């Protein structure tokens, strides 16, 4: 099977560094430099082997034609209402990026109002965040081209949609906030920097400003609102109130869900918008979160984590700001996370909770807090919605393993609330009622319960036979819920597969004790559950060491890369993609200083030496035991991907060609995949996201040597 040779890689024997009396040896510490002829050779020698090796079999054609017309089903975006006019966005099936539609009312023709795929030829320039004036009439943009958190806004007025002059470069991480005057919109941006800024930089990104740009100006104009030279990590987003009154600051300095929460009275201002504002530091510590959800003149409803693991709604009131005085609206509930929270129709509040992960959405009155409605949902996921404090009505779209989802549709002027399906679409080829989705609790090493979702054809002996797809996250407070993927079915129904999804500790799954029970010193709780997902699966004979495949991405990336190395007898195949490899290093590269929150720093010892235990950069070892190998591994990432540097997947590849790959007994292929014209994963066009999963299943199909089911 290994029909082909690594590439040699120089070994530079010099790069030794001292970690607080530890060295540590980094002989391919030369793939950081992406720009390097080193660099760009490695990489080409990488795809040569890999390229050949997963387009071999006939399986990746027909998992392609099989993806291609299966994911070839319309896909809607809720309405919204902006002014006097509707919005949507939706893809025929296939275009490469979804399109912005406007109607002049629910029963009006639409028509096209933004079409990025008119952007590139290959779909490569994508919508990243958008902002419509207060009055609906102007309409703020992001574009990112090829995958790169890096944005330009651009401008449109609505009526005839427009093109404007208005341009701002250097945005990353932006808010986009217009004020109710209709004069301008605040966002962020970064000083200029040496070398390039277009997403194949590793440079880290520091000094974030706030911004507020005049339309009809140019950005050379624009207003310096906030910035924070003495802390180079804090980032400062601008939000309007939902009277327009006060622009509210919501500075991050890291991932924890936690903020400084300023507030400016816009009326309070000598002249309007001049210089930097005359900011209010009603919260001015990390040790909280404060989400805006609406305020009745100085009483302000926020969500928030303070003393609430799981989330509730408390009212601050600006002119009686004392904790002590804070009322509490909606209480923590002792299980269910309060995931988000809207204000709608003046005083209703539309609550979306996740019970043992499963969403539950309720109306609430927002003068008491009192449940009023419950909307019905079946099991799964709340991945859209629409309705602001002015709006009458709310969309909301829902989604599960087996169903693309439905979009709902609830006018709340009726005194008799009657939710309805808006829109539906049914994937023919896959037959819901052949599969099942079971949720289990599987007990880790600590004796704690951990949740999976296991989905699978109806009536399977569990005697072990079966290929398993187990994928997993675990971190930053995300949880991983139910979400309709047609490359898993595919998996499920035409390679015989079970799926899996373990909801691991550092998700926020069970609120903000479950993140934590996944970070920092407990990072490896998050590697101990998952290597007790795959033995659950094992015993219980849903699957075989020998065919189960582990799966995860950026964080899960990491995941499923320590789980390699950690037990290698567990997995037959790992699939690990724009994966964090260099625990030691990530905080030296772009935005990699925000997950010192989840991670720690290598700076500390005390940090040091719980990273260094578990980094798969620098635990690459040959398995003691005469018949265990590697699984076989696939890296994929792309050379604009600036919120994972490739570096991570560069160097964790050389290693272990080199440390393992190059031993007699592994015959396992350890390979990489680098896309051009990509990044990350958001915005990727679908031509990309089909490619990409067809990779993917044939890697698996080759090394477990699956037949395809027709
Ligand atoms: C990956 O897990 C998910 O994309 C990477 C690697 C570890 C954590 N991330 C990651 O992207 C984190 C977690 C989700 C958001 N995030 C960011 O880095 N976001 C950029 C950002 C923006 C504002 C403030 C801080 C960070």
């Amino acid at each position: 099977m290994l029909s082909f040779q690594y590439p040699d890689v120089y070994r530079d024997e010099t790069a030794i560094q001292d970690y607080h009396g530890h060295k540590v040896c980094d002989p391919y510490a030369w793939l950081e430099d992406p720009d390097s002829e080193q660099t760009k050779a490695f990489v080409e020698a990488q795809n040569k082997i890999t390229v050949p090796f997963l387009e071999q079999c006939p399986i990746r054609g027909l998992y392609k034609e099989r993806m291609t017309e299966l994911y070839d089903y319309p896909k809607y975006s809720c309405h919204f209402k902006k002014g006097k006019r509707y919005f949507y966005f939706y893809n025929t099936g296939l275009q490469n990026q979804r399109v912005l539609y406007v109607q002049d009312s629910l029963e009006g023709e639409a028509r096209v109002f933004l079409d990025p795929n008119i952007l590139s030829d290959d779909g490569t320039v994508a919508l990243r965040g958008y902002a419509f004036s207060e009055d609906g009439e102007y309409f703020a943009y992001g574009l990112s081209a090829s995958g790169s958190d890096w944005v330009t806004i651009k401008f449109m007025k609505v009526d005839g949609a427009k093109e404007l002059p208005d341009v701002l470069e250097r945005v990353k991480f932006s808010c986009m906030a217009w004020t109710h005057d209709g004069k301008g919109m605040f966002y962020n941006a970064y000083p200029q920097q040496d070398g390039k800024s277009d997403g194949t930089e590793t440079s880290t990104n520091l000094h974030q400003k706030l911004y507020y740009h005049v339309l009809g100006t140019d950005q050379s104009e624009d207003i310096l609102c906030a910035e924070f030279p003495d802390e180079p990590k804090w980032m400062g987003g601008a939000e309007l109130s939902d009277d327009g009154r006060y622009v509210l600051l919501s500075i991050r300095e890291g991932c924890d869900p936690v903020n400084r929460l300023w507030y400016c009275d816009l009326q309070q201002e000598s002249n309007g918008i001049t210089g930097i504002l005359k900011w209010v530091k009603l919260i001015d510590n990390f040790e909280g979160e404060y989400d805006y959800v609406t305020n009745e003149g100085t009483v302000f409803t926020f969500k928030t984590n303070r003393h609430s693991p799981n989330y509730r709604l408390i009212n601050i009131d600006f002119t009686d700001p004392e904790e002590s005085k804070w009322k509490v609206l909606v209480p923590e509930h002792e299980k269910d996370v309060l995931e988000w929270v809207a204000c709608v129709r003046s005083n209703f509040l539309v609550l979306c909770y996740l019970h043992d992960v499963k969403n539950t959405l309720q109306l609430h009155d927002l003068a008491t807090g009192a449940l009023l409605k419950i909307f019905p949902l079946e099991v799964g996921s709340v991945v859209g919605y629409s309705g602001q404090k002015k709006d009458t009505e709310i969309f909301y779209q829902f989604t599960s393993f087996l169903s693309p989802g439905i979009i709902y549709h609830c006018d709340l002027t009726k005194e008799e609330l009657e939710p309805r399906v808006f829109r539906e679409v049914t994937v023919k080829g896959i037959d819901a009622s052949d599969y099942q989705t079971v949720q289990i609790f599987y007990p880790s090493k600590d004796g704690t319960k951990i949740p999976m979702f296991i989905v699978h054809k109806k009536g399977i002996k569990l005697d072990g036979s079966h290929p398993a797809f187990l994928y997993g996250y675990g971190g930053f407070n995300i949880s991983i819920t139910p979400n309709y993927s047609v490359s898993r079915l595919i998996f499920v129904r035409h390679m015989g597969g079970v799926l899996a999804v373990a909801n691991i500790r550092g998700g926020g799954e069970y609120g903000e004790t479950w993140h934590k029970g996944g970070i920092l010193a407990n990072k490896q709780n998050c590697f101990d559950d998952f290597q007790c997902a795959a033995e659950y699966l094992i015993k219980e004979g849903y699957t075989s060491p020998k065919r189960l495949t582990i799966n995860g991405g950026s964080n899960g990336g990491l995941l499923v890369a320590t789980c390699a190395n950690q037990r290698p007898d567990l997995f037959g195949c790992v699939i690990a993609q724009v994966g964090v490899m260099d625990m030691l290093k990530f905080h030296k590269y772009t935005i990699g200083h925000a997950w010192t929150t989840d991670y720690g720093c290598s700076d500390s010892k005390q940090h040091f030496e719980w990273l260094i235990k578990y980094s798969p950069l620098h635990n690459v070892k040959l398995p003691e035991a005469d018949d265990i190998q590697y699984p076989s591994m696939l890296l994929l990432t792309a050379d604009h991907d600036d919120r994972v540097v490739p570096l991570h997947s560069l160097k964790f590849i050389a290693t272990l060609q080199y440390i393992v790959g190059r031993s007699r007994k592994q015959n396992n292929p350890l390979l990489i995949h680098v896309d051009t014209k990509a990044g990350h994963g958001a915005g990727k066009p679908t031509a990309k996201v089909i490619e990409e999963v067809s990779d993917m299943f044939a890697f698996i199909a080759r090394c477990l040597n699956i037949d395809w089911i027709p």
